[PDB]
């Protein structure tokens, strides 16, 4: 099939009158600027590569916004976590799948074309494994296929309640596997994920939830083709606890004990000192920044300017899913730096003074890297994942090139995303997803059951 | 006319099956909970009082997002201001009116039902007064009437380029009046504003732009029925410069020299020390918080928790209009406190642990007070200004009462606002404004002329 864009963001920059040929398998086959639109579908606005969402816990969308109730003069991430545990304890396989499908539809409508699902809900309500232990992982994949979103599934190794291999809490029972069971699950998922066109990654929940021996064992297991994700340094408390345990900060510890490299996505990485930031940038690992969730949870502000200045790589994730908005994440990534520094125009490159473009370029690349998928760029051989902005919007229609990204990301919003394509298939057209009516009905029923 | 809401937020709290009778002049005449809907228009979702927008400079919407270009390693509010001056210098009366009309339509669609226009663009391109000096003020009123938004017009006294009565810059020439000309303008505006059903307020641009003698003169002029607005303590530089000039901080100076009271709206007030915060709360003045603009400009984070704890009053303004979203302002008001404190659930009351409700209650009241209009509450005798959320949205449909406000403000967004009424007139229905097509066409033409 062929599509035609009057304006599109290609790897070398903005181009005009671009005709794209897309293979039967949804791969970009030919990309020709300054072309004729003969026989191709003329698109309704500016075309961008779709944005990967590099961090998600799908079920949390069901509780999004409901934890905004003061139960203590010093509510924190840790009292929030108790509320999250209460919801996880009651979620059936069917409810989990319904929530995931609805969430992924909403992600697509916002311009997220692929998602890394950081998946730790494994076992039944009693903490016992399903007859096929992959039960819930397979439902995540089925939900992603139903929505039409790209997926890297990251089954999560989770074994302990804290540093030093503390015994898992009853509230964590659904998450728990030893290294052996985890490696078996990981290997068993390869075939069904491959069959669905989905990807896989290795994942440790956090340094609190696994031991150094487990990390070594898993990394030595031969899955060298897979991304590696971990939550790290999100809260000051984890930093303090890590130091009490090892005499090291979390990032410091990881870099001193593990060969962190480009395969890695360090989720949050919020409390990174100058030495830690330098080490991250040198390694080529991707910082998985989840700006709306980090703000919602009161984590803090990442040293993004220092990191970017040293060649750091980053992407964005919606995480707890209080926000499902490429705009909000990139906007408030920048705005957080502005509020901290009390200055404007913080995240730019030496060769790119445009803030919107700097942010979009960065998050596309980091997102594609963290997912381990051939995405993030409209180039021949990469998957046809793209969004079409509103060509009738007066702000966008009056803007060209990088100014258009500034209008969208800093003055605009989600509803300026009109059409979305994943793997060469239209999954959102004029703001609508074909599965939205059925999904919303299933989802509101599930919300009623839970609440 | 009569309307009927299955759920509505009334002054005493959430109520069910509320029938509202609205006078021919758009005033709430009867409000009856647990009623029958016989002969009344059944509304499509939860009903809230409309949100006042207590601070706007309309023309800035035309440049929204375009200033996100690094031109210096330390870009700041002050280099942004130069760019703003370049745009003001080229704006014709017709362009200003087109921008205002389009902006006000967009405000209504977001749920802002009334706006305080902090209006300082007075004179012609040469800095000379129009034949009727009220030329541009009258166009703001005409634009507000065309959109259907409530309006408090705040013509701005602006006389100087800095502390100590420094001579105005050429870039400020369109703003300049002496106290006498300003008072004449203010008095001349009363009749046309009254005729349009609009309101008026006194306004000093900032302590940089006027002298203490001017403040005294204007406040002694007998306009005791009017709100009084001023930008204050927004940037650290103003604090330092104020101290060099007077030996006092900006808020400190204002409270020591002027009888600040409930008539006042202190816009930004960002750099308020503990003594200044206490003085603000004691006075009953309204803090005019413009969260998206303050973040965009790198101003800093207001001590909202300390202020609210002492009975402080606040409202929200869209200001430079990079954002037009009740959701974004209230959400990031709270999130800024969370990022600073590294804690959750910051802005609540002793009698109200629900964060969304605390924020909505606060901003409704502060907004109504700052505008000097009978709004902010669905009570008999107040104007019928309201919004209707999406009753078909699964998050909202599954929620009741204050949980619904948490779903909207912390997990939802602008498109959940479906219908908007101002002065008893429907101005947005199913997300659409009747004037949107004509306005957008005029507006895109104006953008082309400017850019
Ligand atoms: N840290 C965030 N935002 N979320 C975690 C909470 C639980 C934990 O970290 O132990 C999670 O979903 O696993
Ligand atoms: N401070 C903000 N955000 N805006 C001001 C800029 C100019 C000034 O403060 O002198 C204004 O629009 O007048
Ligand atoms: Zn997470
Ligand atoms: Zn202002």
């Amino acid at each position: 099939s062929a599509i035609f864009a009057e304006r599109a963001l290609l790897p070398e920059g903005w181009a005009r009158n671009v005709r794209f040929e897309i293979s039967a398998d949804g791969v970009l086959a030919e990309i020709r600027p300054d072309a004729n639109a003969d026989g191709a579908e003329r698109l309704g606005g500016a075309v961008l590569p779709g944005m990967p969402n590099l961090h998600s816990h799908a079920f949390q969308r069901a509780m999004a916004g409901l934890a905004e109730v003061a139960g203590n003069p010093n509510d924190s991430f840790w009292t929030w976590r108790e509320l999250m545990y209460r919801m996880v304890a009651r979620l059936s396989p069917e409810q989990i799948e319904v929530i995931a499908c609805q969430l992924y539809i909403e992600m697509l409508k916002a311009g997220y074309t692929a998602v890394a699902e950081f998946h730790y809900v494994h076992h039944d309500l009693d903490g016992r494994s399903y007859a096929d232990p992959a039960e819930l992982s397979l439902r995540i994949s089925r939900a992603a296929s139903a929505a039409g979103i790209g997926l890297t599934l990251l089954p999560v190794l989770y074994s302990h309640a804290g540093f030093g291999g503390q015994p898992a809490s009853e509230g964590q029972r659904r998450f728990i596997n030893g290294s052996e069971a985890y490696l078996e699950l990981l290997q068993r998922l390869r075939a069904p994920l491959e069959a669905a066109g989905h990807s896989l990654g290795l994942c440790f929940h956090s340094l609190r939830a696994v031991t150094p021996q487990q990390i070594a064992t898993v990394l030595a297991a031969g899955h060298d083709d897979l991304p590696v994700h971990i939550h790290i340094a999100e809260q000051q408390k984890e930093v303090d606890d890590c130091q009490a345990w090892s005499g090291r900060r979390p990032l410091q510890w990881l870099y001193e004990n593990v060969a962190v490299d480009q395969r890695w996505c360090l989720v949050h990485a919020t409390h990174a000192d100058p030495a830690e930031v330098a080490a991250m940038a040198r390694s080529g690992a991707v910082a998985g920044l989840c700006l709306s969730t980090e703000a919602n949870l009161g984590d803090g502000i990442f040293p993004a300017t220092d990191f970017l200045a040293q060649g750091g790589r980053l992407g964005i994730g919606s995480d707890s899913h209080v926000s499902l908005s490429v705009v909000e994440e990139l906007r408030w990534l920048e705005y957080g730096q502005r509020l901290r520094d009390r200055k404007r125009n913080r995240l730019y490159r030496d060769d790119q003074p445009m803030i919107g473009r700097t942010l979009y370029d960065a998050a596309l690349a980091g997102g594609a890297q963290a997912l381990g998928q051939p995405i993030g760029s409209l180039a021949v051989g990469r998957r046809a994942d793209l969004l079409v902005l509103d060509g009738n919007d007066p702000y966008l229609a009056s803007a060209e090139g990088d100014a258009l990204l500034n209008r969208w990301l800093f003055a605009g919003g989600d509803r300026q995303v009109r059409d979305v394509m994943v793997a060469g298939r239209w999954v959102v057209r004029d703001g609508r997803h074909a599965g939205e009516e059925r999904s919303a009905r299933a989802f509101v029923q599930v919300l009623g059951e839970l609440l």
